[PDB]
DNA sequence: TTTTTTTTTTTTTTTTTTTTTTTTTTTTTTTTTTTTTTTTTTTTTTTTTTTTTTTTTTTTTTTTTTTTTTTTTTTTTTTTTTTTTTTTTTTTTTTTTTTTTTTTTTTTTTTTTTTTTT
């Protein structure tokens, strides 16, 4: 479903199942600067393939907020956005 | 109209037990370090004809010390019994299949109130 709004959520609230799972899969160590090592990223293409509807757009915005606030991954160009169709 | 007996929940705070936060020891897990296998080519090793002077086997005979030999008495071998380990029937438990009965959670968004810290 929806993920935490890290802009509104405290840094201590980041310890949640969805964010912990994403941080483990990316393997950035899950901390902002204490041991943040973007060179050990496990995938150089991170693709945000959410649903093709409005709530998919909201979840995409939340994920983009997470990636930008928690930034070198976005700057290096490893983040992508998929565009699945809504109608057939 | 005054006065007398009894009953319990509270002033309770302390003893016992329970619950909840802790951190020593044997079992996992990622790292470096040492055993394996396939190519190039490379001087180098190694397979196969010819000649040759060698040095060990086969005519013949000799002996002596290992091969004959018999016998006493040991002592390894075999017998019975019992314990320890291995291995396989037996039993128990758990998991999956497909229709049924039940439930339980995490986040956005705004606005207002409690509820702690400074």
């Amino acid at each position: 479903g929806k993920i935490l709004n890290v802009e509104k959520a405290r840094f201590d609230k980041m310890l949640s199942s969805q964010e912990v799972a994403t941080l483990i899969t990316a393997l950035g160590c899950g901390i902002g600067r204490d041991e943040y090592n973007p060179d050990k990223l496990r995938y150089h293409s991170i693709i945000i393939m959410t649903d093709a509807d409005v709530d998919g757009s909201h979840i995409r915005t939340l994920l983009l907020t997470f990636f930008y606030r928690q930034p070198e991954i976005v700057e290096r160009g490893h983040v992508y956005i998929a565009q699945p169709p809504l109608y057939k």
